[PDB]
């Protein structure tokens, strides 16, 4: 009926590979935080490498095609993958947190802050996630 | 209908600020790439600072609570926002790309693991065909 969200895909991946994926927000061991940092740094470096390639080709006058974007698109998705992966390993529903950030960002656009603007309250999202 | 995805939320956000983005994959101006790179670097640095802070509290002997994770979770979601933001400005359906990357990541399950925990690739592993995703979206 509906495809899984990208956040739910990360849950499937971590279960498939035996990586920690708690049901509820869970303070992690330092080894997990270190790995998440390393995976983010790896993905971030590949994105930058591909952006630099495209800028260098444009500087030389190349007319980029849609297909020329595929390496960059791949690395940007890898960066999503390990960003979702950090939230999943923390036991934090990424869609619930993203929804709150989106609420605050979109509400901010509807104003310059609008009158009763409420910034993102991720602590509240964390507390509600513990109590399902 | 199916609920909106986070990539669809970015498309909604870009329209709402009056900067509607392409519906199909579209090569961007160089200015667009340099701006998206800066946003990614700043969001990445915010995340790194929060991870460093949690690691420093743990190395001090402090016990983290779930509530202590909210600043990190916030900055990770901000990073999602600017990463999805980049794909949306390129006119590239993030969910289509992500689905194919996901399929190729699930096929790594039989591979070995690195000392830090990273899942590595088994022999015979084949990468995702993101060129095929872009081609499919471009014609469609
Ligand atoms: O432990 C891991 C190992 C790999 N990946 C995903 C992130 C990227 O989508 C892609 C990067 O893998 P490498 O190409 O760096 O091996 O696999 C993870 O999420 N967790």
């Amino acid at each position: 009926p509906c495809p899984p969200t990208n956040a739910e895909r990360l849950h499937e991946f971590h279960r498939a590979i035996g990586a920690a994926t708690p049901e509820r927000p869970t303070p992690p061991p330092p080894e997990l935080l270190r790995l998440r940092q390393t995976l983010l740094d790896e993905a971030s470096a590949e994105v930058r490498a591909e952006i630099d390639h495209l800028l260098a080709r444009q500087a030389a006058g190349e007319a980029l095609s849609a297909g020329d974007l595929a390496p960059l698109a791949h690395e940007l998705a890898d960066l999503l993958y390990v960003t979702y992966g950090a939230l999943d390993q923390l036991g934090i529903d990424a869609d619930a947190v993203f929804a709150e950030v989106h609420r605050a960002n979109l509400s901010k656009a509807s104003g310059l802050k609008p009158e009763g603007w409420r910034p993102a309250d991720v602590r509240g999202v964390i507390e509600r996630l513990q109590h399902a």
